[PDB]
């Protein structure tokens, strides 16, 4: 379909890089039982833990283990001893007294170009990981960030990473993915700085202890990286590039290259489904409303092998959120960042890429997203309007800026009529999540405890922090309207996420359902870029069902 | 000690009613298999479940449970009183129903004075409870509120309640307590309608099925009610009545009559303990700082049959919170309600009453509270000040309105030096709890999972909603200060409750600790009165150790 | 309301504040009724069954009692305030208290007794505001739509 | 009594000019039938109405005296000064019209120095008054303002004013008073520009038609001018000069020079009167609370000549209003002008001067004012405090910035115990009067229609615009408090003046009472000076009893 | 400090500073106060934050 243009210089497509430097990066995992690295390899990194514990005064680690006789720092010697002699017998002549004054708290890299055996320089490095076993996702993110800052030197076509820390396999996969995510840079909207060059790496050796338990995570890390990178590319695209038409075109193209059933619904067939709540939000835009419906049908490896789990994943999909007539005019409204209000849809599309590539068995996922804009014009819906959803319930629009829950209501009524076992919505719903869980944990609501436990157990493995939040039925009467069935906002309740989940719980009849509120954790405010949150979480949820 | 006065018309004491009308109320629990109530009775209430069908054609039913036929609205059945009241020519009317328009949704009572075998009017009633087994604490609160609106007719000196609903025993105890809490009104600061007459109830006969399993809850409900009512009486007292000295005197007088060891600390002995953070908050007040330290020592019934759990309970204890020089001037600051900022201290004192009355065995509880005011004056502490706590850490006061975590820091360092196993603080810390859990759930943070599980298991029994919230160690660097060890507020993180618990977690060294944030659930905004939240929770926590 | 200018349970105004504790001697709200039945038309008659009414404003007391034949009738009492201090605010509050009794489908026939002395314009206004509170707006509901025949 | 000082350079007195240039100004009124003025004169002014033309299409004459009238500026005539003049060098200089540019709309002066029988230039002038009979107080104020701008030339020791407009006698008196008020300048707080010089006028001839009906207003105009000027001098004095002690000293001095019974009440005797609401407001100040009670006892000219009316006039008297802990921090709070919050007290004191000078008969006025400050300190009262008034009612302070009604409550309970027939407050109570009547009309509330009619009939004569506003008993339940008898502010009613009058109506038992809200009409915002509003109104009220 | 250490020649510097706080109390100066400076000029304090 064709993107409408006001002027002829308007963009007509989302630029997407379908080929990253990671695609030609040859990765290999070998046991730390034999290194044979130092033969002139551009970079060599060492991930090292903090040695001591239970002290302070330069190595502060709280108290509780011994807390005694620190003397000049930590209670012991407080220096790290690097194993892994690096199989040269002349580079192991450097595992004597380098002594690594970096004291690797977290980050704190120290690059240095020693000579190998002839007059070339290898740029060996040391990166700090923290205490000896308190390695979580935050530590891994910080280590990957410190490690790419050493990788931004074009002199390195080969890299070797040595894991002298003890981490899990899911955390090793997360380290790989986040390293890739920090490494690649988005250059789609520059004028100079555009033509990407050879400078990227061509080899990556990872030396870890007992590597045969890890070398199955390589392909999964590549697929997960690209799913997250696709989602972040959609989110980072501005709204003159990422409109409902451009986004539905991108979804068609994705479903074409990962072999999913694409099915876009136009306003003609949405009027016959009575999707009035979703159409009222998109009334005041110049772009037509598009309803993406992808479908992955797993191969039935066995007739009665299992029960074929049918899952519906739904994303919010508001390519630009202005607030409507409840315009985002207040301070701290972040109206310049409201391009990220399609992060749920982008997570669902990235997960669509991941599942179309992995191709699990005995599963049927439906990737739904009601895409529209929330604009101010003369055709837009107004505060106080009464609209009708596709299940019959009328809704009073007490706030036009609470538009995500209306499109999600219509998408939920659509998903329930498919006949699924689980519905999982992901959305940047309420700006109140920034005051409840901040920027690191997404909150999950729901109406079924087994489904929420599945989502939490899949957040353990994907290393995307999710925290279970409550649906408090005491606030259900604050959504009562005098004239409609429900109001979309609360009169005199400020818990906005709980009220949004209470509203959405009214459009689910008899299906296990959960909702992931990613409003706070999808934009990295310090780096000014998207995280791609939710792709790995949804993929690990689907793959373990 | 003597309360300082500016004018001679200032109050010098918190007025407290140590004798409630509940003390004269004679309660009795009889099995529902023999009523004999109405003959020579005064008032009879019937708690009846509604009967919503498989679906509602107008009756607000919800989901399609086992069917969706929905005939005649929700005509699956009609409500009928399945117990006969042995007043023989009364129970005739009980078998006929006469349920004209009841439809017991929730609340929605129907008072009516049918005549007995005499020209006496008994004022029989029917109160709605909701669906058959969907009875939670919210339902019980609503039913108690509907039932005390029938009790405000002085014609009744003998009430009789019939439980046609099937509820737990903890929920039965909670129903009793909330009935008492709604019934008793606070009249200490009125001039007319001051002197209480003989209009209250003198008998309360409860009829429930299998009543011998319930009649152990009567004394526990009386004790819990008075603890909650004492706490609510402290919170509802204004700040010209409840100052640090008045509250100190009240704690002394309470420990005198529940036989606890009282120990109030003055500014002379607070300067020797280096409590600089607690002292800086109370600098700018006309009232001296008072540190309350009550102690309950249980009777050792077993030398080695058990282990003596030593617990420390801490409350915020800010009798008025103006914000300091970060004055509460913004809209929605609720400075008129800032008298409730000692809700944690009031909860600790109410639980002190409860445990001094129940007198558990093999337990030692320390009831701590650092009481002060956060006032603006010329001796006030200023934003940017650097203060030293009692463990030596220096704190930069980036915000004088985040004053509760400083007094709590000093109280926590004092509590760890007592040698306890569990520290539990309770505080109206962050106004962000209103945007996260609203007004019905209190969040609980902590550093130990077994302690948080004990607090949640005790929230189940006491029917005080608590939800576990995460302590996110990723925002810890937002408390890093350039000059002090810590800052008391975050730079560029808005999850204020998580940041507050991150701050407080730096003052606990090696002790299981949890923090219950009651900022959102202390005040009942619609009723304009305190809930007394926390007394029953802390009491049921201590009793089950 | 029977009494005036007292302060033990209500507010006075000092048009004579000579005691009157519990209104002291202001009396009860005995009604001049001619309800023809006997059982539920003698107490709500010359006799006294005004237990805790004290008709401030609103503060109704509905009760289904059997009137001398069978058939609980749901007699009620609604408070209007002082004897001649009846304005439009009082009338609105009384109409609001009276429609909350009318929202029980058991009643197809209603009788209202005016023991208060009001004007004719105020009587017309009472009727209009009663109707305005009684009739509810159901045009934009999905359920709750088809208005039942229980008016 | 002695004014407290923080530093030795603090002021210790209000500077008051007890002798104005008007005291030395000889005024005379002679009939216009024989002017003989310009014979050896210094300045002559002519007040001339706009000559009526038409439905002016050359200046927009306004409504339809005729449909279009076909006039367009030249409709019916032009202006001509047809009274007289003596010296025929200039007398026969204006007889031939000589206007040619005037069109005396409103103000629009034209001063000009023509020689006459010498080289002496006389500076005859012309001032515009408006249409021929639409002369109100606004026109008179504008004409007086245009006329003093001609008087600011020191060359004039004699002035003659010619009234060719037809006005009343009360309006003639108001013209005189407002001319005096514009003429004199407040020079008390300058460093240069201090030592007043001879430049002021020494004679003032007013030529009006039928002047014997007017020449009784001269003495009344002098007394009213000085009363208004005294009040405006008190209001214009800053708060480091006008504190409660300085103001009570000024009241003692006034009562000494007009022979009134002064009686100041200190905090010792206010504590025995139980004036807790008035003392709580003044707690947090460095200045003691002072209660002014002046008394004028008229000469009983006859035993049963009349009934001796006993009137109590009360003013607000808050020498500085900061808001307390509800600090005036919002935009448009006008905290730099809050020195005018004693305008009611100043009006009562100016009226005290007026009545002590006029000395009416058969009247007894009590001039009451509870003087205090509303400061922020550590001894101030807080939002939520419960205080007791001197009649027994407890009051919950929901807003410390609503402090005027508390001091007025205590003053009203004091005034009722004197045994008066009428109580009249005057106060700058609510900043909402600026949105209701603006800056020109004061609103009057009350509980008696005859008293309000008297106040309106006295606003007709004094030419101080007053408008009768309603006391709406429907908002009385928004002042209901859960714990006290009343709240001082309204929950969810924005009509602040009606709510303030409802609050004050609770402290009047059986007395006719009215309250004048001068919050909007006491400060002239465009001239940056006080109006002195209320002095003439209260004086004309008292004098017509 | 720098000039006491360098010790230049043929110069005379006066290092002046009027040190105080600007606090809220009951002894504070108020918006609208009229104060006199050391040369005689009177100043109206329209803003205590200036
Ligand atoms: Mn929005
Ligand atoms: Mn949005
Ligand atoms: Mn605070
Ligand atoms: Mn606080
Ligand atoms: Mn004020
Ligand atoms: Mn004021
Ligand atoms: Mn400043």
């Amino acid at each position: 379909t064709t993107v409408p243009q006001v002027v002829s210089l308007d963009p007509t497509t989302i630029p997407i890089d379908y080929h990253t430097p990671i695609d030609d990066l040859s990765i290999e995992v070998k046991d730390i039982s034999a290194e044979a690295c130092p033969a002139d390899e551009g970079l060599i990194v060492f991930l090292l833990n903090s040695a001591p514990k239970h002290s302070s005064s330069g190595g502060s680690g709280g108290n509780g283990g011994s807390a005694g006789s620190s003397g000049n720092g930590e209670g012991g010697a407080q220096i790290k001893i690097n194993s892994s002699v690096k199989d040269n017998t002349i580079n192991e002549f450097l595992k004597e007294g380098n002594m690594e004054n970096f004291t690797g708290k977290l980050g704190t890299s120290k690059s240095f170009y020693i000579a190998n055996d002839q007059k070339k320089y290898v740029s060996l490095a040391y990166v700090g990981c923290g205490p000896a076993n308190e390695e979580t996702e935050l530590e891994i993110r910080k280590v990957a960030y410190a490690l790419v800052t050493l990788l931004h030197d074009s002199k390195h076509k080969k890299v070797s990473i040595i894991f002298e820390i003890k981490i899990e396999e899911a955390l090793f996969r997360f380290f790989l993915e986040h390293l890739f995510y920090e490494y690649v840079t988005d250059e789609r909207f520059k004028s100079a700085d555009k033509s990407t060059e050879t400078d990227f790496i061509k080899n990556l050796s990872l030396h870890i202890a007992n590597a045969d338990a890890y070398k199955g995570q390589i392909d999964k890390a590549r697929v997960y990286f690209y799913g997250t990178y696709y989602a972040a590319q959609l989110i980072a695209a501005p709204s003159n590039y990422c409109n409902p038409v451009s986004l539905s075109n991108a979804a068609v193209e994705l479903a074409q290259k990962v072999n999913l059933e694409c099915k876009i619904l136009d306003v003609k067939e949405l009027e016959e489904l009575k999707m009035g709540a979703y159409l009222s939000v998109g009334k005041g835009s110049m772009y037509p409303n598009k309803f993406i419906h992808l479908t992955y049908k797993g191969a039935q490896t066995g007739a009665s092998q299992n029960e074929k789990k049918k899952i519906a994943l739904i994303g919010k999909g508001i390519t630009f959120d202005s607030g409507g007539y409840n315009l985002k005019a207040a301070p701290g409204s972040m109206i310049d960042l409201m391009k990220f209000d399609m992060s749920g849809c982008a997570a669902v599309l990235g997960c669509a890429y991941c599942i179309g590539t992995i191709k699990p068995d005995n599963v049927e996922v439906h990737f739904l997203s009601a895409v529209c804009e929330n604009m101010v014009s003369k055709n837009s819906y107004r505060p106080g309007d009464i609209i009708t959803a596709s299940n019959g319930k009328t809704i009073e629009v007490g706030n036009t800026d609470a538009e995500g829950r209306l499109t999600l209501a219509d998408a939920l009524v659509y998903a329930e009529k498919l006949g699924v076992d689980y519905i999982v919505d992901i959305a940047t719903l309420t700006g109140a999540m920034l005051y409840s869980l901040g920027t690191s944990y997404a909150g999950v609501f729901g109406n079924n405890d087994q489904l929420i436990n599945k989502i939490l157990s899949s957040s353990k493995t994907s290393n995307e922090p999710v925290w279970w939040l409550p649906i408090i039925n005491e606030y259900r009467s604050s959504l009562n309207s005098k004239y409609a069935d429900l109001n979309n906002i609360s009169s005199s309740v400020k818990a906005s996420s709980v009220v949004a989940s209470l509203f959405l719980k009214e459009f689910i009849e008899n299906t296990p359902w959960a909702h992931i509120d990613i409003a706070g954790v999808s934009w990295n405010f310090k780096a000014r870029k998207p995280k791609g949150f939710g792709v790995r979480l949804l993929t690990e949820f689907v793959l373990n069902d």
